[PDB]
């Protein structure tokens, strides 16, 4: 069982993580990394230019089966029931 | 405009950007991404996922660098009350 | 009573409890927390923060294990619309 | 420059820590331990029994020198450009 430092680097690794701790089951986190994509109409080519670069980001597969967008909490930060999911 | 979060909420639902005085950064905006469903790109996502993926919608943020980060608020931004509609 | 966010967030700068159907914890709920001003406690405090400290409000949360955590709402929660008041 | 894994060890013993990308400036976040604390009225009292639980969580310094409850975003979790503040 890891603290997050160790988690996050398995994270960046291209690893699936989750912690005891939670309450919903068979859930894990992931990263994605970060891109570029076209700006298909003027109205967005206007608000972004011409072609947008996005950051990397976190995702959870939650229990319902969807990915969710995730930020940790304070809690999953400071917790040291991590593990690396298969 | 001075709206308070529940406002830029319903601002950000219904496909507008929205943006706090109160920001360290300026020129930033948030807006609302609808979820959706895109097929598993390989055999090894399909381990995972199985043939579909459905994500939820999200929320993102125009950074000062012009790039897109995923975003979600502050407490200090749920809080707050000098919200604005973006043009 | 399925409510949206912004009506639970009028909820809690009202000073009552909130919850969500779809968290996975059961017989958990937030509340809000004002703001204030506390004395540095130690000398080395006060060469940080000077004589006083002021702490802006803040959400928190009776977790599933009865012990209180400090607490943001997930974008899952933000744009969630089972919310309900407590009692 | 560390990862934030680094900053969280410096957090948990302690130290202060902030980020170089941060759009405000001569901010730090820090460690608060967590603790109990007596239920005053009955109120309370039956809400969160006798003696109340509270978990440790992270603060920041903000750039208007109060203090706000603080959750690393996804960018201050994937940065490099974290440093220990005396
Ligand atoms: N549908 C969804 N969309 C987006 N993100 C989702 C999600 N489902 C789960 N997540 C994320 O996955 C992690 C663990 O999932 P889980 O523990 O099952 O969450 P829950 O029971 O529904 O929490 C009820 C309230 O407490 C918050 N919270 C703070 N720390 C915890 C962990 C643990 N309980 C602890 O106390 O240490 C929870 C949580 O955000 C929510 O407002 C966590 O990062 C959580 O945000
Ligand atoms: N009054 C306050 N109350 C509570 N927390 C406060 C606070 N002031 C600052 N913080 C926290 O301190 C960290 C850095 O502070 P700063 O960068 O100055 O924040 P800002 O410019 O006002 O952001 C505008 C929007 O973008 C979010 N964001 C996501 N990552 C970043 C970092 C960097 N910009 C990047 O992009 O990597 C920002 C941010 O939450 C906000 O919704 C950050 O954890 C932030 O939340």
């Amino acid at each position: 069982s890891l603290n997050f430092g160790k988690a996050l680097e398995a994270l960046k690794e291209g690893k699936k993580v989750s912690r005891e701790g939670w309450n919903g089951k068979g859930m894990f986190a992931y990263y994605v990394p970060g891109g570029v994509y076209k700006s298909q109409t003027d109205v967005i080519k206007n608000t972004f230019g011409e072609e947008v670069k996005y950051r990397p980001y976190l995702a959870l597969k939650t229990v319902d089966n969807d990915i969710a967008t995730w930020t940790p909490s304070v809690s999953d930060i400071l917790a040291e029931d991590w593990n690396i999911v298969e």
